[PDB]
C-alpha cells in the first residue's frame, strides 16, 4: 500500500521503518540490485566501493546501522602519512601529508567562518531563515550572501597565496564532486558545523574509516530484515499524486494504487518519471539545474607499494588521489575523485596513467576501474552537492509537496546531506515517520 | 515469547527491534511507569528530569531516536557564562566559567593520556586485550595498570597544584556519581576517546543540550510504537534459563514461559531476582561489588535570577551545581550532582540550603527536589560508573551467559552507563543477538 521507489539506503530504511509500524509497503527498484549509490563489488582482486565508502561514529544514522548489523569492530582507517604532491603553479610541489593538512586547516578557518552563528544546532540548517531566528539581521544577510559565493572565493578574498588557492581548489573539486566554482559555500560551512568546526574532524568523518565488509553488509542487512520481497527490474515511469493517495505506473504498464509514495529517485534521474500533477515550478527549477555533482570516482592499481597523496586543481582529470590498499602481489590501489565525469574514462588504463602522470612520471598503472554514476540513467549524479543558491532554495523545497508524494533520500537530509549514507538513512527514516504520523 | 524485564530505554528499544523482526515479546515492568532511570516529571513548577537529562548529535543511538520522534529542533543548551565558584583548601575561589574550563582542559590532557593508543576505535574498548592487538606490550601493561588507578591520581602525579586537584576531584565526584577515588581511570579515558579527546567536546556531549519535551518524548515515542501492551506493576522475582528455554516468575507467582529473556534490571537491583542456574561467579562478584554509582542528583530552587556554577571536592553534599532554569516567579532552578546519596536529603530545604552555603551564604533556597535512585529498590544505583578493575573485569562479563541476555546502558560498548545512548545501543544489539539466534 505505501509504494517506495528505489532500494538504496533511503528506500530500504523507509521500508524497515514502515514494517516496524505495521504498515504495508512495496519497494520498486529499477536495477537488478539493491544499494543504489552504495555498491560494494569485487574488482581488481578485492571488494571495492564503487560509490559510498567512508563512515564514522559521529554519523548517528550510519553508526546505528553499523552497530545493528555487527560491524562495530569491522572498520579500518585509510592509509595516512603518505608522501604528498600538489599541483601549485602548473608545477608539482612535494611535501608531507602533514604539511598539506596544515595548509588546508589554515584555509578551513576562513571557510567555516560564520558556522557558529548559522548552525548552533547543525541539524537545523535553515534556522537563520526561520521565525525562531533571534540574531542580528546582518547574520541573515551574510547567510543569504554565502549561498551565492563559492568556497574558493572565501579563501581568495582572505589573502591566501596561490599555493593555498590551488590546494583548496583541488579539495573542493573532490568535495563538491563537480566544478567547485559553481557551488554554494554554505554547504562547506555546514560540513564544518557537523564536524565541530575542525578540519581534522571533517576528514575523520568523511574520509577515514572504511567498512571491511563493505556498504553491502549494511544494505544487505536492512534488506534481509524486510518481510516483503523487493521488486527488482521494476522502473517506475509515472506517479499520479493527490491528497488521499497516489497511482504508480511501471515501465511495463502495471498500475499500482498506493496510500503514499516515498520517492527516493535522485534529482539526476527524476526526469525519467512523469509526475501528475507536475511538480512545483521551484522544485522543477532544481531538477533542471540539478545539483552540484558532475564528477567521478576512480580506483587505480599501480605497481609496487607506494604511500601516495596527490592534489591537483580544476580542470585535472582527478583532483584528489590517495593510496588505499596495499595488495599481496606488490601493487597499490588508489582512489581518486575528479570534477568532470566526461573528461576521464574510469576504465581506460591510459586515462588512469594520465591521472598518475599529473604528479609522478615514474609510477606505472596496471589496472583501473570505476562506475560513471553521472552517465547511469538511474542516478544521473554522484553524491548530491549544492550549486549557488541551492542551500536556501534547493534541497528543502522537496519537502513542500501538498499531496501523498514524499521525497526522501540523502540529497534532502537536514544533516550530512547528499555526501553521506547518513543523510539517506536519516531522510528515509524520517519520511517514513511522516507517513506513519499521517496515518496515525 | 521473548520476555523483556524492564521498560527503561533498553527494554523499550529491544521490544521495538523484536517487533521489526516479527518476534513475539512482552515487557514486564516492576513500576507503575515506563522510562526507568529516565524520568521526566512535573516538579517545582515545571517538567524536570529526575534522571537522564542531556543529549548530543554525536551520540548515534540517542540522536537517531531524537530524529525519529520529531525532536530534531527541540533541544536547548543549558545556561552558560555563569559566575563560577570553587572550593579548594577549604576556601571559596571566585572566577569565570572560562577560568574553570581552562583549568579542567589542562587536567583532561593528562587524564586522557593513553586514549589514542588504547581506543583507535572508541567503540572497541577492550581492543588492547584482544588477539587483534598488535601494539607494544607496554601499551597492554599500561592499560591494565590504568584500570587500577583513579582519575584524580593521574592529575596529582602530573604535578598540578592543589587548586586544580580540588577542581578535578569535584568534577569526578559528579562524573563517577560516587567516590572518584575508588573509580577506574579507564572510564575517563574512554569518555575522552568518544569525545575526540577534547574536554569541550566531552562537556558538549554530556552536559549541554536538554530536550525541550523531556526524555519522556523519546521513551513515550518508543512505547507508542509497540503493538504489545507493557505489563506495569509486574516485578520479576525469578528467572530460569536452562537450555530448554526459559521461565520467568513474577512476584505474584505467575509463571511465564519464554524462548529467551532480555534482562535490563541494573546491577544495583539484580539481587531482587533469583537466577537458576546461578549467574557466573565473575558476574556475581560485580553484583556484590556493584558499580561506581552511589551518588545523587538534586534540583534546588533559590530566590532571584542567578547565573551560578559551583564546584566542591569530596565529601561535599554536592560537587557540581549549575543554574538551569530562570523561572517566571523570580526564582532560579539549579541542578546538582553529589558523590554520596546518604549525605543529602534531596527533598529537604535545609540540606539544599547547606549545599548552596558551600559557596554563597547570601542565596536563599525556597524549594528542592529529587529522586534517590540508590535507595530505589528497582535501580539501586544512579548511572553506572566503573570501580577499579571493572573496565577490564566488569561490564563486559555480562555478555554470553542459561540463555538470559543482559541488556542495559551499563553493558554498552560506547557511552556505557552514563548515557541513554548506551541503553539504546545495548537494548538494540541484544535484541539483534536474540534475532540472530532465532534465525
Ligand atoms: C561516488 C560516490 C561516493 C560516495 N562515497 C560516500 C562515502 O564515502 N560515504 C558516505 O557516507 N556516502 C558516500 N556516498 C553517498 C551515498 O552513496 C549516498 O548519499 C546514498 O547512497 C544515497 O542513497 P539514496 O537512497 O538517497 O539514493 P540512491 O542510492 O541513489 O537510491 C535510489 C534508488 O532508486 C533507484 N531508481 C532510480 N530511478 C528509479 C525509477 N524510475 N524507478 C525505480 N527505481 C529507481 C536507483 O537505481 C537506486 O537504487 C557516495 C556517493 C557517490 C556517488
Ligand atoms: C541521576 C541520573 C542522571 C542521568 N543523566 C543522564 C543524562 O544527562 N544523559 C544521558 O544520556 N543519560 C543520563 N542518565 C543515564 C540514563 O538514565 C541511563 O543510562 C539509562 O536510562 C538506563 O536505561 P536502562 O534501560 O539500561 O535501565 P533502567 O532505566 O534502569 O531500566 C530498567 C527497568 O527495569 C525495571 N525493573 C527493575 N527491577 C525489575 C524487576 N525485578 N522486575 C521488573 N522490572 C524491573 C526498572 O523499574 C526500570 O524501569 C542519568 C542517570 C541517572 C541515574
Amino acid at each position: 500500500k505505501v509504494v517506495i521507489i528505489g532500494a538504496g539506503f533511503a528506500g530500504l530504511v523507509a521500508a524497515r521503518e514502515l514494517q516496524t509500524a505495521g504498515i504495508e509497503y512495496e519497494i520498486l527498484e529499477a536495477k537488478d540490485r539493491i544499494g543504489g549509490r552504495a555498491w560494494t563489488e569485487e574488482r581488481m582482486g578485492r571488494p571495492l566501493e564503487l560509490g559510498a565508502t567512508w563512515v564514522h561514529w559521529f554519523q548517528a544514522h550510519t553508526w546505528t546501522e553499523i552497530m545493528r548489523y555487527g560491524q562495530r569492530t569491522e572498520i579500518t582507517a585509510s592509509p595516512s602519512g603518505n608522501d604528498a604532491h600538489w599541483v601549485t603553479d602548473g608545477k608539482v610541489v612535494k611535501g608531507t601529508e602533514d604539511d598539506l593538512d596544515e595548509k588546508l586547516t589554515a584555509a578551513m578557518g576562513v571557510t567555516y567562518e560564520g558556522s557558529e552563528e548559522y548552525f548552533p544546532n547543525p541539524h537545523d540548517p535553515l534556522w537563520v531563515l526561520s521565525d525562531d531566528f533571534d540574531g542580528p539581521a546582518e547574520v541573515r544577510e551574510r547567510f543569504l550572501s554565502d549561498d551565492q559565493t563559492n568556497a574558493i572565493d572565501l579563501v581568495k578574498e582572505a589573502g591566501f597565496d596561490q599555493e593555498t588557492i590551488d590546494l583548496v581548489d583541488a579539495f573542493w573539486c573532490a568535495g563538491y564532486i563537480g566544478d567547485p566554482y559553481t557551488g554554494s559555500a554554505l554547504m562547506a560551512k555546514q560540513w564544518g558545523a557537523l564536524s565541530d568546526n575542525r578540519y581534522r574532524v571533517m576528514e575523520d568523518i568523511t574520509l577515514k574509516w572504511k567498512l571491511n565488509n563493505g556498504m553491502r553488509s549494511l544494505y544487505d542487512g536492512i534488506a534481509g530484515d524486510l518481510n516483503t520481497d523487493i521488486r527488482l527490474n521494476t522502473p517506475v515511469a509515472k506517479v499520479e499524486h493527490h491528497d488521499n493517495g497516489a497511482t504508480v505506473t511501471t515501465e511495463s504498464g502495471e498500475v499500482i494504487e498506493a496510500s503514499a509514495v516515498i520517492c527516493t529517485v535522485p534529482v539526476g534521474a527524476l526526469s525519467n518519471i512523469e509526475f501528475s500533477p507536475a511538480l512545483p515550478d521551484a522544485v522543477q527549477s532544481v531538477i533542471d539545474d540539478k545539483w552540484n555533482s558532475q564528477g567521478a570516482k576512480i580506483w587505480i592499481k599501480i605497481k609496487g607499494h607506494h604511500r601516495f597523496l596527490g592534489y591537483a586543481p580544476k580542470p585535472a582529470k582527478m583532483s584528489v588521489v590517495r593510496s588505499e590498499y596495499f595488495m599481496d602481489d606488490d601493487t597499490t590501489i588508489l582512489v581518486g575523485f575528479g570534477y568532470d565525469n566526461t573528461n576521464i574514462d574510469l576504465n581506460s588504463i591510459e586515462d588512469a596513467q594520465a591521472v598518475i602522470n599529473q604528479w609522478r612520471d615514474d609510477l606505472e598503472v596496471v589496472d583501473t576501474t570505476g562506475h560513471n554514476w553521472v552517465a547511469d540513467k538511474w542516478a544521473g549524479q554522484a553524491w548530491g552537492t549544492l550549486r549557488k543558491g541551492q542551500f536556501t532554495q534547493g534541497w528543502s523545497l522537496f519537502d513542500d509537496i501538498d499531496s501523498q508524494l514524499f521525497f526522501a533520500g540523502s540529497d534532502y537530509a537536514y544533516g550530512w546531506r547528499g555526501v553521506c549514507v547518513d543523510g539517506a538513512l536519516e531522510k528515509g527514516m524520517t519520511t517514513a515517520r511522516q507517513v506513519i504520523n499521517s496515518m496515525r
